[PDB]
């Protein structure tokens, strides 16, 4: 039973019983000192790394030591622990043992009442005294006197020592030994503090140690960490080397063999000091309270409460689980234990401080933006890894801006260019895996009530290290000066807005000319501006001014053009949903929303990157205004997370690479009003483009939401829509009834994926006059999909007069494009037909 | 093979295996009721039979040895046994795409049967 209650001041000095989280150790390393008196140098070392609890593991050993000393067979008296850092710099450990144990003798003589027995034992205790200072000056000399040769010749005592002349270590052994009778004791504990602070003043322990210890009556217990003393011993061994052999031997032959030495000396260095049989491992609050299904061997209880009872006071891990689940918006299961076990594998004081300062201020707060109170309290502890890896760390700047730089920053450095938006603690190095949870209560914190925010996130953050793994690492010092350029092109950290994103997002994955020479891509597909001839069938050169309505809008929002020897033009899902990311963020006033569909279409400069060669409208405006009055009462109980954001993206991306590719060879004569699954064309591309980025969201809302404790898709292959329906239509069906049967809504269960299908950005590109997959059965699938997607929004997309145009083989179109199929595509060569 | 063998979490562990994923290339480059139900008493048999398995270091090592060299065959002999008419066939002059996988897998079983 041990409860850490946060609000004590949890120090080393000021921990009493109950709540030693090494309590097993602590009565294993008592009892094990005192098997080796009850039956040679006696050490014993307590390993651990910084920030383990040593000095407080020590303490108690101590504690539990002076306590009940003479009510047990054997005796053991404690000197006070000594801190090798906070003695004076030239003070010999001999000197501040002896003083130690000086004072404890003394202090015992004041205790007696016998004069006979207290005069007979003090001028033997004076005398050892004076005979300890007489010849103190053999460590502190730095040359040897001849005048010092009469010392050593002089037997003027009744000592009568075994050894002649005036060693130092004999002086000291009859010390302890005169001591021990006086004590009343079989035996004498030095316990050494860590040298961690300062490692270079730790040598005297370790020489002292070795030279003036090796009585039987004396008990050593350092602790430390032996990866620290090995560099101690190692560059020890070292000095033992001439300058001028260093010097005059440089070539790797003979280098390599004297490192082979030093390590073949500082081994048994260690193994001579510190046997094996006799050290012990701290073990890390990870090994106490175990994972779920191993059983824990300890059980560690946080009162993370003031005032709260011992019953009250909740599991460690759970106290870790639900600062981690409610600070990341990440839901149980392994990806939120993953980082629990993380922060378990941490010191104890960088975990201990993590909690105190998260739970302190989240009681002071309530007196909530949990989000908030771990991106602040993950800040300071690991402040020194931030600081390592190059992150942001002025906290006045914290935002999205200063946090989509970070996530390029960060897997630049961890490499992990394929799943490092994650931000999971997976990277070897330690500072990039501090950095990992801090970031990822970087974004869940920003992108934390808001859907613009998360929009922002998806493409800025996630999307710019995808567009980097791909389309700008083939041309890789040279590869610093690519990221250099790219983030300056792309304007990362900096960026006017999402829109201006995807319009240089849209260059670069253009400025790679790919293979075929066809202008279709990843997310986006190129338009001729100029019209020629050879042209067959209805293609013909894109025109804006036939769209209406929303189709006008929705295409403006997608059109991107850059400036080259040549203005390319093109129309990705990237501009659309850049422009969702822009709608979102202004006001429900009419004036702001209009300008987010003229922010980019007549009024940019998109240059080539420097990597390369070379009304009714109105109508429009009131469903994005009905929209985004939806927007501003459904995002405020949003939950984002870095594992969502980073999964959305994922899938996302990989369903426009299977689009891409999959429609890069159906651009048939015939394939305008492509009916069948082998045609395909302009209006095909971008609405499975669009449908990538709805399902995207849609499947992995229910995973990984923290909204929504349970999962609504069930068990089943989650397969994703290309060049189809079904896949979309399959999930989308089933999820309606669980709902109904839990008695949840679709807007307070996947608040995000009803946000975006209620999106009249996107709207017209669900169902384009063009692209729909209107087969002989097939078509049931889509006239269910119409159905499903008009009961989740709460209106009708389409009329009934308006859908039976698309499928049935004139009529004006003010939510649905019209001329997208039409469209030629550059690169496309529309001679062969459908076969 | 996973811990509990809950038939919830079995199925759900099943359905990851078999989800399809996609991954990009390194940059170093210069380019089912019933079948959830025969899995059930496999980890009946694994939890239950894993506990005396004392796998060495050097039975780990070799066996990867034997596996990996027979796929060097397999994908050497068979590399040119893609012929033009029944590949399918009746005799092993001509191989296919589910006999290069078959041997492939049947290396695995050989390599761990053989040097186990
Ligand atoms: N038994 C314990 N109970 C409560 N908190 C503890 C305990 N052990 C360690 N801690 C926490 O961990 C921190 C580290 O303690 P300690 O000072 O012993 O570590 P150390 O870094 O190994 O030692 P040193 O201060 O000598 O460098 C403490 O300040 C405290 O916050």
């Amino acid at each position: 039973k041990i409860i850490i209650n946060l609000f004590a001041p949890n120090l080393p000095g000021s921990t009493k019983e109950d709540d030693l989280i090494q309590k097993s150790l602590r009565d294993q390393l008592v009892e094990s000192i005192r098997n080796s008196i009850a039956y040679g140098r006696n050490v014993f070392f307590v390993d651990g790394t910084r920030g383990a609890g040593k000095t407080t593991f020590i303490n108690s050993v101590v504690k539990s030591l002076n306590s009940d000393q003479d009510d047990v067979k054997v005796n053991i008296k404690c000197l006070p622990t000594i801190d090798p850092t906070k003695l004076p710099r030239h003070e010999p450990i001999l000197v501040t043992v002896t003083a130690r144990l000086n004072k404890m003798v003394s202090d015992k003589l004041k205790g007696y009442w016998a004069s006979n027995d207290y005069r007979k034992q003090k001028e033997q205790w004076q005398n050892h005294l004076a005979q300890l200072q007489r010849g103190l000056h053999l460590l502190t000399d730095k040359e040897y006197k001849p005048e010092y040769f009469s010392d050593a010749l002089k037997l003027d005592a009744q000592l009568d020592y075994s050894i002649g002349g005036q060693d130092l270590s004999e002086i000291f052994e009859e010390l302890v030994k005169r001591a021990c009778e006086i004590l009343d004791c079989k035996a004498i504990l030095i316990t050494f503090d860590d040298i961690d602070t300062q490692f270079d003043a730790g040598w005297d322990v370790l020489e002292s140690i070795r030279k003036f210890f090796n009585s039987r009556k004396l008990v050593v217990v350092a602790t430390g960490d032996l990866r620290l003393y090995s560099q101690l011993i190692r560059g020890k061994q070292y000095e033992n080397y001439s300058k001028t052999l260093l010097e005059q031997e440089k070539e790797s032959v003979r280098l390599a063999e004297r490192g082979y030495m030093v390590e073949h000396l500082e081994q048994q260095y260690l193994l001579k000091l510190f046997p094996v049989q006799k050290r012990i491992q701290l073990k890390t609050m990870l090994q106490l309270v175990g994972e779920k299904g191993k059983a824990g061997k300890e059980e560690i209880k946080v009162k993370t409460e003031p005032g709260m009872q011992d019953i009250d006071a909740i599991d460690v891990r759970q106290a870790i689980g639900d600062a981690v689940r409610e600070g990341l918006n990440l839901r149980e299961g392994s990806d939120a234990d993953m980082y629990v076990n993380e922060l378990l594998k941490q010191p104890v004081r960088l975990l201990m401080q993590v909690l105190q300062d998260f739970y302190t201020k989240k009681y002071h707060a309530t007196s909530l933006s949990v989000p908030n109170l771990l991106r602040n309290a993950l800040y300071g502890s690991m402040l020194s890894s931030i600081y390592r890896a190059g992150l942001n760390y002025e906290q006045h700047r914290f935002g999205m801006d200063s946090l989509c730089k970070d996530i390029f920053t960060y897997v630049k450095q961890d490499r992990d260019f394929n799943t490092g938006f994650y931000l999971r603690p997976q990277s070897e190095s330690e500072a990039l895996r501090n950095c990992s949870i801090y970031l990822a209560s970087q974004v869940s914190e920003n992108c934390q009530g808001s859907l613009s925010k998360f929009l922002q996130m998806l493409l800025v953050g996630c999307g710019s290290v995808s567009i980097f793994n791909q389309f700008v690492t083939e041309l890789a010092e040279k590869f610093e000066q690519l990221i250099s350029e790219y983030v300056a092109y792309m304007s990362v950290g900096r960026i006017e807005s999402a829109s201006h994103w995807a319009n240089r997002c849209c260059a670069v994955v253009a400025n790679s000319p790919n293979d075929e020479k066809i202008g279709v891509f990843l997310g986006m597909v190129q338009l001729n501006r100029k019209s020629r001839q050879h042209m067959p069938g209805g293609y013909k050169k894109f025109n804006i001014d036939t769209e209406n309505g929303l189709a006008k809008a929705a295409m403006a929002s997608s059109l991107s053009t850059v400036a080259s020897n040549n203005l390319m033009d093109f129309c990705s899902v990237f501009n659309l949903i850049g422009a969702i990311a822009d709608i979102s963020a202004c006001r429900c006033e009419r004036s702001a929303i209009t300008n987010a569909f003229n922010k980019v279409i007549a009024q940019t400069t998109c240059i080539v990157p420097p990597w390369s060669e070379a009304t009714e409208f109105s109508d429009a405006i009131t469903k994005v205004e009905q929209w985004l009055k939806n927007v501003n009462e459904i995002e405020i109980g949003i939950r984002p997370s870095a594992l969502l954001i980073g999964k959305v993206w994922s899938r996302f991306y990989f369903n426009l690479n299977n689009v891409a590719d999959q429609h890069k060879t159906r651009l048939y004569r015939n394939a305008e009003h492509g009916r069948m699954a082998s045609q395909s064309n302009a209006a095909k591309i971008m609405r499975f483009n669009v449908l990538a980025f709805l399902h995207a969201v849609l499947v992995e809302e229910s995973l990984y939401h923290s909204v929504s404790d349970r999962e609504y898709i069930g068990e089943g292959l989650r397969l994703n829509p290309v060049t189809s329906v079904d896949e979309f239509e399959k999930k989308i069906k089933i999820i309606g009834e669980k709902l109904k049967a839990d008695n949840k809504t679709w807007k307070n269960t996947h608040p995000l994926f009803f946000l975006l299908i209620s999106c009249p950005i996107l709207h017209p590109f669900i169902f384009p006059v063009g692209g729909i997959n209107c087969s002989v059965k097939a078509l049931n699938k889509e006239t269910s999909f119409n159905k499903l997607i008009d009961e989740i929004v709460g209106d009708k997309l389409l009329s009934d007069e308006e859908w039976d145009y698309l499928t049935k083989n004139q009529q004006i179109f003010q939510n649905t494009i019209t001329s997208l199929n039409s469209s030629t595509i550059v690169g496309a060569s529309y001679d062969k037909d459908t076969p």
